[PDB]
């Protein structure tokens, strides 16, 4: 896979965020995750983890993966790194999402969320606590 540039527009939640691809606005959704929402427990949390990521980030680099890269909804469907750090993995990480959505050919990096949920649960973190 490649990461490629993007600009932060707008952190939207923990699912998506709206950025420049391609010098064209687009909103983005994650990749394998499922934050809860806003008025689910830690759906607050999941937003605020991903918004402090991407705003604080210097660079924003998008990695779409060998199957679909837009959804039903017209959303970029990517991998999202904040300086070279993925947001996805790191909101499995700290149990702040589950690893869902997993479809073939979308699902290069699988593994490497499933084993974060699995640290994640084993601390008993947020959605796992
Ligand atoms: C994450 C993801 C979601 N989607 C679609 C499935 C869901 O359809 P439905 O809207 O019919 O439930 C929806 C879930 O996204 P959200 O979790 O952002 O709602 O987005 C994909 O098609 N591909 C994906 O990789
Ligand atoms: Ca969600």
């Amino acid at each position: 896979l490649h990461k490629e540039p993007a600009t932060l527009i707008k952190a939207i939640d923990g699912d998506t965020d709206k950025l420049m691809y391609k010098g064209q606005p687009m909103t983005f959704r994650r990749l394998l995750v499922d934050t809860p929402e806003f008025n689910e427990k830690y759906g607050p949390e999941a937003s605020a983890f991903t918004k402090k990521m991407v705003e604080n980030a210097k660079k924003i680099e998008v990695e779409f993966d060998k199957g679909q890269r837009t959804d039903k909804y017209g959303r970029g469907l990517a991998y999202i790194y904040a300086d070279g750090k993925m947001v996805n993995e790191a909101l499995v990480r700290q149990g702040l999402a589950k690893v869902a959505y997993v479809y073939k050919g979308n699902n290069t990096h699988e593994q490497l969320l499933r084993k974060a949920e699995a640290q994640a649960k084993k601390e008993k973190l947020n959605i796992w606590s």
